């Protein structure tokens, strides 16, 4: 299948990302180590319940495995875990892997499209970590769930798919890769519009950008289409053009500097784990490969310098100024669980050399 053409901007301003300072060692593991005071603190008020999608005046409400976004907070610990290896937060987010089996196991509050954002953080993360069977079984049945309701499109589709690809990975079923490769090339042509911007189903909302600007690297390891490293290139430029003076995306893109409108900072977090994804590809004599790389250390010190988490208290994000849902008047301008998921998935991008939950 072929990917219709896009217009692929220029990135305007190059400078403005290839001036600046890389982040250094010491800069990002402190930034993981002020994370992780505060994920160790949020253990204590939490326990085995997990934070809101987003937080009430920056201080997250505690719930039980019921959202769509329970996945992140698990992310969060496996992540913590990557970093100091404590056998707490193990033991903390082997409980939940347990919670998200009983979860799936049961059909409680699955009416969520994205099986992968609450199944690929936690149990195929621990997977990934030490070969936990129960976080392998739990994860091909959310993949078996996802292959029944694509047979019963969305941007962040394009992350959901990466559940298939593990099960093609795991079981050498060849129907998964077939679904997930065909999901891929529909949600390409169809939520993408020819200018390279995003809407949610089928302005431009930044989060919708970012999710594409990640997805399609993480489904290019899959596939090796080149027309993907161009539709990243488009998505990406797209983004990049519409950044405000300290790289972070309004929570829509066609607001900028003075508009009055709150950031949504979990857009940027993804859209540096989307353009670290994608570097690891891309080709040297890529003309923009070393203005990319500026991009994310640029939007990564601003994440990092102006808007993570100072105040370590009960319930505070690990990341403030996200948007869930302006249009429903949710967590605007709110810390929020998958912004906090990406943006520690960045630091540790950053750290080592990660071994993809994804």
């Amino acid at each position: 299948m072929k990917i219709k053409p896009v217009k692929v901007e220029s990135i305007e301003n190059p400078k403005r990302f290839l001036n600046s300072r890389l982040l250094t060692k010491i800069e990002v593991e402190e930034a993981i180590e002020k994370a992780l005071k505060q994920l160790y603190i949020n253990i204590d008020y939490f326990g085995e319940e997990y934070p809101t999608p987003a937080t009430f005046n920056n201080i997250y409400k505690v719930m039980d495995n019921t959202e769509w976004t329970n996945g992140f907070w698990t992310g969060c610990l496996w992540l913590a875990y990557e970093y100091n290896q404590d056998k707490k937060l193990k033991n903390i987010a082997h409980k939940n892997v347990l919670s998200f089996l009983n979860r799936i196991n049961n059909r409680i509050a699955l009416d969520h499209h994205n099986l992968g954002f609450l199944y690929t953080p936690s149990c195929t993360a621990e997977y990934r970590i030490n070969g936990d069977v129960k976080a392998l079984e739990a994860t091909i049945k959310a993949a078996d769930k996802l292959m029944e309701r694509y047979q019963e499109l969305i941007i962040d589709c394009l992350l959901n798919i990466q559940l298939l690809f593990f099960a093609y990975e795991q079981t050498g079923d060849e129907k998964y890769r077939q679904v997930a490769v065909n999901h891929f090339y529909a949600s390409a042509n169809n939520v993408v519009r020819d200018d390279s911007s995003a809407f949610h189903t089928f302005s431009s909302w930044a989060r919708g950008q970012a999710w594409g600007i990640y997805g399609i690297p993480l489904s290019y390891r899959k596939m090796k289409d080149y027309q993907q490293i161009i539709l990243f290139k488009g998505m990406t430029n797209y983004f990049l053009n519409r950044l405000p003076e300290d790289k972070v995306s309004y929570w829509d893109l066609i607001f900028t500097d003075g508009s009055g409108q709150p950031r949504d900072t979990s857009a940027t977090a993804t859209a540096v784990c989307g353009i670290h994804e994608m570097l690891k590809y891309l080709p040297e004599v890529d003309p923009d490969k070393e203005t990319y790389k500026y991009a994310m250390h640029t939007m990564l010190r601003s994440l990092i310098e102006q808007y993570s988490n100072n105040e370590l208290i009960a319930g505070r994000p690990l990341l403030l100024h996200g948007v869930y849902s302006w249009h429903s008047g949710k967590g605007v301008d709110e810390g929020n669980i998958w912004g906090d998921y990406y943006y520690l998935e960045a630091l540790i991008r950053f750290y080592k050399d990660w071994e993809l939950y994804w």
